[PDB]
């Protein structure tokens, strides 16, 4: 019969073999596995997403994104094992590089020093530049998305929230509901935007910049409203220039009723971070997502000179409501690929 893992079924042999339990992601079970024809072990992810119209929508999103991106520093797609009929089509299994860690496991265990922390933002940018060029947005992007090799390289990850950029269509209300990761939330986020543009995936990054030079999300927010508090408690009250950019009353008046709050310097909730970082970290988290440094921008901040070489930050070639019975026959096609 099938491989079998903590009591469930695994079935992805017989080129994979000898599987070992990683741990739960939010798709399922996740293993490795010895991969018999490349003599490397690999990861393997299990997804289950045929009863649910919604899942097979992030699904659907992830392979589609994946299979059409090729980078270094944007985790690939080595295979898709699934059943050869829609019939017998139960579940989904994506092999991918596996990697010895990523930044959250990182961070928990380990000072980064600044020619690590530089390191990796570089390679983080490199990737976003890649992804924004496709005029796609990650929408989630936070350090469990990092994925690191023993060498440091590393991987984006998780395309199951991205979207493609949509900013003539980024308004709305006050308090709108979101679905991406609470502590990497822009402030529009809670004022007046849907996430559809690419600021807000700066916005994360800045967040694990600051993450990456003190062992801490600088942001913690509890609940959807106190994210924003937490926010404006380090970056201080917003200006009358940049309050003026948000039309809606609703949120403009919630912001006018708080009372003054002072910014933090950056130097003293970092004192031992270079200079440059901090002078980054600022544009990266500037309240206005109009005045925001973009990729590019970043790319060519002086804390990166010693890695920015435009000629290899490359580019994408091209720019990039069903029910889940039409998505399982999608997600059938787009995986046809791989067999047998
Ligand atoms: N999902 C996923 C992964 C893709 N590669 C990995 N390497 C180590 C742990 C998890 C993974």
């Amino acid at each position: 019969g099938p491989e079998m893992v903590r009591g469930q079924v695994f079935d992805v042999g017989p080129r994979y073999t000898n599987l070992s339990y990683i741990g739960e992601g939010a798709y399922g079970m996740v293993c490795s596995a010895y991969d018999n024809l490349n003599k490397v072990r690999v990861a393997i992810k299990k997804i289950s997403p045929f009863e649910h119209q919604t899942y097979c929508q992030r699904t659907l999103r992830e392979i589609k994104i994946l299979l059409r991106f090729r980078h270094e520093n944007i985790i690939g797609i080595n295979d898709i094992i699934r059943a050869p009929t829609i019939e017998q089509m139960k579940d989904v299994y994506i092999v991918q590089d596996l990697m010895e860690t990523d930044l959250y496991k990182l961070l928990k265990t380990q000072h980064l020093s600044n020619d690590h922390i530089c390191y990796f933002l570089y390679q983080i940018l490199r990737g976003l530049k890649y992804i924004h060029s496709a005029n796609v947005l990650h929408r989630d992007l936070k350090p469990s998305n990092l994925l690191l090799n023993t060498t440091c390289d590393l991987k984006i990850c998780d395309f199951g929230l991205a979207r493609v950029a949509d900013p003539d269509h980024d308004h709305t209300g006050f308090l709108t509901e979101y679905v991406a990761t609470r502590w990497y939330r822009a402030p529009e986020i809670m004022l007046n935007s849907k996430g559809y543009t690419k600021s807000i995936d700066i916005w994360s990054v800045g967040c694990i910049l600051a993450e990456m030079l003190s062992n801490r999300p600088i942001f913690p927010g509890k609940h959807y409203l106190d994210q924003l508090n937490h926010i404006l408690g380090i970056l201080g009250s917003p200006s009358q220039e940049d309050l003026n950019c948000i039309i809606n009353l609703k949120a403009r008046n919630y912001l006018l009723s708080l009372p003054h709050k002072n910014k933090v310097p950056w130097n003293r909730l970092f004192p031992n971070a270079d200079s440059k970082a901090l002078d980054l970290l600022d544009k990266m988290l500037t309240f206005n997502p109009h005045k925001r440094i973009e990729v590019e921008q970043a790319l060519a901040h002086p804390y990166l000179e010693q890695y920015y070489d435009p000629s290899d930050e490359p580019i994408a070639e091209a720019p990039f409501d069903l029910p889940k019975e039409k998505l399982k026959e999608l997600i059938f096609e787009e995986t046809a690929r791989f067999q047998p």
